[PDB]
């Protein structure tokens, strides 16, 4: 029966509520109880506050009107307001104090995931104060999680007037009995109740969630910890930069602050960062999540040498030049990880800080051909399989779904040993035609990769492995250097190819290296353990790159 | 004969030179003359400094080696270095002191404009110091003006070794006699001279330019003031954001820092900001230059109401939401100017600051239909001509070249009165078939507009004028408000439609409004007077939006 859920902002999705600051200020300053609330509410439907909430005036215009109300209320109550008493001050403080009430948001999200239409209906104001950016941030963060946001000041109507509830119903395209509405102000619930909406009076959050859960029949309290926000591709800003005549690079871009360029591994996509992109933007960064050369909407030229580390890095520099970015933080995974260590070594002036997931920095061995070095570790045998042009392409392109479904698996699910792949004759020779779906991914997410890979297939991707000799000679030039910019290495316990021990000597080349470590994490770090990756990146960004 | 020009960075394109800081520090600290230069040069081809310039070691690794050289030089000269003596300190200071030597850059630019290939050949280092971003900025700003940048540390070779000059010649694809090479170090010129290159020894800039001018036969000194840098479309980052199912918005994006969204007028393009985009990025801003809805690579739906101010503003808010931007500075011109005043009035929380070129803020008159208000000023008669769907489209689309060439004219060139356009039967009824080219634009620039307008023509653009009644009713809601965020109004003396007097009452609605005024400037402000626009925007941005 219930199809829709409506939440107020103050006192419901965000806490502490501003009205609360009226109460507290009175208490703190020993003013007559309720004096501030009388001033706030003076003139009722035609007083300053209603005009504010309806959009007739802006917040900065209302401030001196509330001031005047406070004077008149205090003269009528035969008291004086203290020296320094400041309405602007009180509200600046109150509005920055108010934070997202996380469990209410997570309930709204769960309800939306089970197919509810969700909305925020709020009495609010046009905010033109010097510090308005703080509220603009909160509203952005909240509203992306909901179907609709209805603000009194944008629509010219306020709770409890009946017309806003009619406007609500019409926006929802639902009848009143299909709607639950939560509010901390009982007067605001009444007209919803009159129409036959389920209403919940929100005092403490848990009891409201308990009622919300009873009435919807959905579990909202004590639920497992949810994944971070992911990205819908068609909701993103897509950027494109031509770095030379045949080569354009595509990226997705979210947030403001220091530029952070995310570089995925093989055979992946910008979308492999879907769980980090909103979190890093939310934490105060400008994220640029690349399709690396060879992939997705980036160009994919056929020639092997187009994909050696030197050419790749030079193009990433050009990509910064054309965007007008003197630096970025570079964060890489797998092949992207190797590339970011090379950026740090050859273009430290362009790199604000460098981090890798899984991929250690290993210096070239000038006394050993890289082919031999690769042949020395049985777990890299899949890289020899990748050498011969055409062979891996045919296997990987033959059935894309099966390809991504076989590759993208958590450590407790794996179907492919990386073991004696040449000898066996292929990566999939002993995996099913139709693999089961990993817990890490949905069917929809697999089909995003399949559709990406239909544009250019695996030639350009595989070519990143086909420049061992060329990369080795370029790397040998850097053998006297050290990496002395801020650097983070993140090892994954159960990546059985890029094993955490393989990073064990990095402090010789990177003496101030920082570390994080993720337990029970396979090769596909960002989607295996997105919460833990997010926390380790944001903590290191805030301390080292900011 | 000469086809190419090569410039050193230190002492040639940037000043004061670092070597100079060796001299000055000695003098300042009363050290033995030349002591620092001996330490710097110790071991010659195999000393620390050469290894640095060749890329073997990074700057931070070299710092303690130069320190040690300075100790050994001072022990051998029987003196002591002062307490606090700091090589890191000296170089931090020297490297931030060094600025682009503007007249040398402007000579290189002029030579490139007359078809020279230009290059920077420099002995430089891999810079990993905490403060490296300053040099990364200088190198970005310089290098975008040149065909090639050749850095000793990237190529593994240093002036004066002969191999780098061979590498130079090969990069230029020129024989030595086709090249002029400028350097402040005579030892560095010699191998160019040995090959038969024209060389110039740069002491003071003017005498070097004088020799450069004699030898090339091109005027480089005492030249008129050049235009600001413009944008090549195919060198820009292009961004695309879907703000709702039928509507995607395209923009060009350059720079980092506070987001600044540029909104062009009718019938224009992101490209109309070509002279502001590099300057504002260079001044420390993130520029987003839109194709407004109706234009260029943005969607262009046919329906009139898709283009009312309300829908337009809501979509600009969504564009911020999807990019993850809690605010931007909004700067508009003509129709874009009207739109930014509306953003300031309806979404002040999303607007960091607002500026308009030409377009004044005028409140709706609630006692007069907007059609009448328009009929009251003979100079708006072209807006009535625009009302009837199809009529203006046919005239404007009939011959695009003639359209843009007739419209885009400086005030001393105009071919169209805005006068009794309905009565005359068209905007062009009395202008030539093939207008002459305005001084403001090249043939190439006109053809960029023509090609943009072949995608959707003039329907969507004209529709911005066809919502007078709808805009009037929306505007009436804002009649109690004031604009109290930072605001700049820029009037143009000779815009005979949007006249500077029309802005004269703006202080009633915008009490802290700032102003700039541009004399001898017609309607097409950004390209008429790009230098003056740039200076007024950047000064106001730095003081009000930063
Ligand atoms: C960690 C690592 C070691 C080597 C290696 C060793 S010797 C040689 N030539 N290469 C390579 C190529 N990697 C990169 C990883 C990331 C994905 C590709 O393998
Ligand atoms: C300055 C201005 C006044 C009016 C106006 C007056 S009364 C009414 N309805 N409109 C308009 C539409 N403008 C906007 C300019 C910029 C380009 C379009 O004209
Ligand atoms: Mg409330
Ligand atoms: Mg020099």
């Amino acid at each position: 029966t219930l199809r829709a859920a409506v939440f107020d902002l103050d006192g419901v999705l965000a806490l502490p509520a501003v009205f609360g600051v009226l109460g507290r200020t009175e208490e703190a300053l020993a003013l007559p109880r309720g004096l501030l609330n009388d001033a706030f509410q003076k003139g009722g439907p035609e007083g300053a506050t209603t005009r504010l909430m309806k959009g007739e005036i802006t917040l900065s215009q209302w401030i001196p009107l509330m001031e005047e109300n406070c004077r008149k209320c205090s003269e009528t109550a035969k008291v004086c307001l203290p020296k320094n008493f400041s309405i602007k001050e009180i509200f600046d403080k109150a509005i920055s104090a108010r934070k997202i009430n996380r469990p209410m948001l997570q309930a709204a999200l769960m309800l939306r995931k089970k197919g509810f239409t969700t909305a925020i209906l709020t009495n609010t104001w046009l905010d033109d104060r010097a510090e308005r950016d703080g509220l603009a941030q909160l509203m952005c963060e909240l509203k992306m999680h909901f179907d609709f946001l209805i603000e009194s000041c944008q629509v010219g109507m306020v709770k409890p007037e009946p017309q806003i509830y009619k406007f609500l119903l019409d926006t929802l395209k639902a009848s009143p009995s299909e709607v639950v509405f939560l509010d901390d102000i009982g007067a605001n619930l009444k007209p919803a109740r009159d129409l036959g909406m389920v209403t919940i009076l929100v005092q403490d959050t848990d009891t409201a969630l308990k009622e919300l859960e009873k009435v919807t029949g959905i579990q909202l309290l004590n639920t497992p910890a949810p994944l971070p926000t992911s990205c819908n591709p068609s909701d993103m800003s897509h950027g494109y930069v031509t770095v030379k005549p045949r080569v354009r690079l595509h990226f997705v871009e979210l947030g403001s602050g220091p530029a952070v360029c995310l570089c995925h591994g093989f055979p992946e996509s910008w979308y492999s960062w879907r769980y980090q992109i909103p979190a890093l933007a939310q934490a105060g960064y400008r994220v640029l999540a690349m399709d690396m050369k060879g992939y997705g909407e980036s160009s994919a030229p056929p020639e092997i040498e187009e994909y050696c580390m030197e050419v790749l890095c030079k193009e990433m520099v050009t990509f910064l030049d054309k965007l007008g970015l003197s630096q970025a933080v570079f964060i890489g995974h797998d092949w992207g990880g190797m590339l970011v260590w090379y950026m740090a070594l050859f273009y430290p002036e362009r790199v604000r800080a460098v981090a890798s997931l899984n991929t250690p920095f290993i210096p070239a061995n000038p006394n050993m051909s890289p082919l031999e070095s690769i042949k020395a570790n049985p777990v890299f045998d899949y890289q020899l399989y990748f050498q011969e042009p055409g062979v891996a392409e045919a296997e990987l392109e033959q059935n894309l779904s099966r390809t991504f479904k076989s590759l993208f698996r958590a450590s407790d699910e794996s179907v492919l040993s990386m073991h004696k792949v040449c000898e066996a004759g292929g990566l999939f020779v002993n995996s099913p035609e139709e693999p089961s779906l990993s817990r890490m991914v949905t069917e929809e997410e697999i089909q995003f990769y399949v559709q990406q890979f239909k544009k250019s297939g695996f030639r350009g991707p595989l070519n990143w492995y086909r420049n061992m000799e060329r990369n080795w000679k370029w790397a040998c030039k850097s053998l006297g250097r050290k990496i002395l910019i801020p650097a983070l290495m993140v090892t994954a316990e159960k990546d059985f190819v890029l094993v955490p021990q393989m990073s064990q000597h990095m402090e010789d080349w990177i003496p101030h290296l920082k570390r994080g470590h993720i337990e029970d994490c396979g090769h596909w770090t960002q989607m295996d353990k997105p919460t833990e990756v997010n926390q380790i990146l944001i903590k290191w960004l805030d301390s080292d790159a900011r």
